[PDB]
């Protein structure tokens, strides 16, 4: 149900109310960090633990599952982030207590699914607009908890 | 002098860290195998020895050197091969005893140089026509020896 992960599961099957603006540079650093963690969790060293550094809630559970099954089937992706543009970022307090944030980003990425039985790799490419929900943790760090693809 | 794409990879590493036709599908397999070994030798697992399995002569020496350098700097690349077309391939006799082949291919790839130090990764994207010269070894299979990027 989180954004984009259905495409990668399919690929794995057929192959192998106070609003405040958020700093655009910071919002971009969070996404970039996430993208690079996704690449490594899904990559040949299968760094699954790192997912829990940048993710929480449904994001974590779902991306953790797909990473583990891939490590189980001895497949991995090579991921390249072609383009990243942060469209909007806003912090807010829902029911006060802890803060939440939202980030709309424009992403362009490519990937190869590598299965050793098969010398021809499956290929993935996409450009998309995505909306992220984040929650500031007790440590004061942001983690992505939900994601939604847009039109 | 330099083989294939080597120069560009070194710079982004520096800044941001008589004659018979060959069956085209044989040629397609051989380029895909090499492009796979390159991504694994230059990737996070740093499989340098594996270069010796598909490469020889100047290819092997130059690509091995690049892969050992990236590892020495604790940087790695993620490569994605986006499009591959063999335009032409053929075998020819080389020397008193030896066999060689030429493969001409259109390639499109993308790559990301990963450095733990900075959040942004340098991003490489290219489309090119390349020419490979391979040499059949004492065993059965071919190995890439030289490669020239002719267009873009
Ligand atoms: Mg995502
Ligand atoms: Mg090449």
């Amino acid at each position: 149900i989180v954004g984009n992960i259905k495409v990668l599961i399919d690929m794995l099957k057929m192959h192998c109310l106070h609003k405040r603006p958020m700093d655009t540079e910071e919002a971009e650093e969070l996404v970039r960090q996430w993208e690079n963690v996704k690449a490594e969790a899904l990559g040949p060293t299968h760094q699954v633990y790192s997912l829990s550094e940048v993710l929480d809630e449904s994001m974590l559970v779902q991306w953790q599952t797909l990473a583990q099954t891939a490590e189980a089937k001895s497949c991995y992706w090579r991921f390249v982030l072609l383009h990243l543009e942060v469209l909007q970022a806003h912090i807010f307090e829902d029911g006060i207590a802890g803060e939440a944030a939202e980030i709309e980003a424009l992403l362009e990425e490519a990937a190869e699914l590598v299965d050793e039985s098969q010398p021809k790799n499956a290929k993935y490419y996409s450009t998309y607009k995505i909306r992220y929900i984040l929650k500031k943790q007790e440590d004061g760090l942001w983690k992505f908890c939900q994601s939604d693809i847009q039109i």
